[PDB]
């Protein structure tokens, strides 16, 4: 009886990065947008996994979106070939993962996760 849900503005549209979908805009994104958290199952150390850090560096644990009924619509959105593509960038607020829109994102764009550079 239920599917999985995705906000209403985003759409699943044919990936250009990967076969399959990927998450798309359906209205515009307006830079230092955030998103999330990140949802995932709490691994400890023994793509879909992000690691979470204390205060001094040290790996707290790892969220693992593997098993889509313990993560959200966060791991619809694929990783960016090149850094030139990127449009989302993950933040570790505290203890969560966000992805932070470090530019305005267009209608009917391929959300694209990479890291902040410079």
């Amino acid at each position: 009886m239920l599917g999985m849900y995705v906000p209403d503005r985003f759409s699943l549209k044919s990936s250009r990065v990967q076969d399959g979908m990927g998450l798309y805009t359906a209205r515009r994104v307006r830079k230092g947008e955030k998103f999330g958290p990140f949802a995932g199952e709490k691994r400890m150390p023994e793509r879909l996994m992000w690691e979470v850090r204390g205060s001094k560096g040290e790996v707290l644990y790892i969220l693992d979106a593997t098993n889509p009924r313990h993560s959200n619509w966060l791991r619809f959105v694929h990783e960016a070939p090149s850094q030139e593509q990127k449009n989302l960038a993950a933040i570790q607020e505290g203890e969560n993962i966000f992805y932070l829109a470090v530019e305005d994102i267009e209608t009917d764009t391929e959300l694209l996760i990479g890291y902040l550079d410079s």
